[PDB]
């Protein structure tokens, strides 16, 4: 929804099997870390918004 | 404005005093030179329009 903050960090139970706090099939961590390297070209560099 | 050409090079007066036509602190030339090399990454190739 517009102007909403989603900080709940759980292994996303997309599938019918509980992820049991661990990774597995149909259980992927929704949070992903940005890879910002000095060698990374423009377009993938960290931009402040 | 649409269909306008700006060629006069005025040093940007970011400070309270005029740059007096010379470079220095808070005095930047608006014109920026492109760097065109074949090894440049995504988004940097020269294009004729």
């Amino acid at each position: 929804k517009p102007f909403e903050r989603d900080i709940s960090t759980e292994i996303y139970q997309a599938g019918n099997k509980p992820c049991n706090g661990v990774a597995g099939p149909n259980c992927y961590s929704p949070l992903q870390s940005y890879g910002f390297r000095p060698t990374y070209g423009v377009g993938h560099q960290p931009y402040r918004v």
